[PDB]
């Protein structure tokens, strides 16, 4: 239960709903290491990221939305990406190179989009509370 | 509650403790979406692995290990990766090119490691029960 508590405390303090999740060893002072208590949050145009600290910076990392939030449209434009859903549930809208007609799609918990090279894309909360969603970028 | 209780389904299948997590949309019909449903486990030399459903295979999946369960040592020949803990707790031991000496990392949930191209690695579950990694190709 102690590994229960410990999965509570960090889902809890990626929802904003908890604090930072305790120190353990002292790997998190390895080189190829980086810890959940590296990760901190900061506001970029309404939406919270948090971004583990990796060789190429920015590769992956967490999008905590508040209810029914939008992010505003994206285009990977160098890098294909894949969202992955950490908490709550998301609505996301994709328009892929050479298409002219969207798609519209809905992810729960565990569910995986990819968003492929040139693809634009929106994502909006689709609950009334905080949904947490993972970004690894190519 | 409701997304509390999804959450709680996906870890207790991923952890081998309960049943596949409900459907929920037409959207896992969706060319660019992989659902967690899709998932399903497979076993290769003693440890359970499950992947999305990728447009390159084997890009992102879980590996769930029994009790202090090891796994022999890989080399990261092709692809650098990411092992990002989703339960428990392991041990990891690399072996980077160039290098002599072998590092021993623990990581916890949520915690990180990335395994550079060309580094060895073994990785054994730390705890008396399952623990599951996310293994992330790049």
């Amino acid at each position: 239960d102690e590994q229960e508590e410990a999965s509570t405390k960090l889902m809890q303090w990626l929802r904003g709903v908890g604090d930072a999740p305790p120190s353990a060893s002292m790997s998190d002072e390895n080189a190829s290491v980086s810890s959940a208590n590296e990760l901190i949050f900061y506001q970029v145009d309404g939406i919270d990221y948090a971004f583990y600290n990796t060789k190429e910076k920015a590769m992956l990392g967490y999008m905590r939305f508040k209810p029914y939030q939008k992010r505003s449209m994206k285009q990977a434009k160098v890098h294909p990406l894949k969202l992955l859903v950490q908490f709550g549930e998301f609505n996301v809208e994709t328009l892929a190179v050479g298409e002219e007609k969207e798609v519209h799609s809905v992810l729960r918990v565990g569910d995986m989009i990819e968003i492929d090279r040139g693809t634009r894309y929106s994502i909006q909360n689709a609950i009334d509370k905080v949904s947490v969603l993972m970004c690894i970028r190519s």
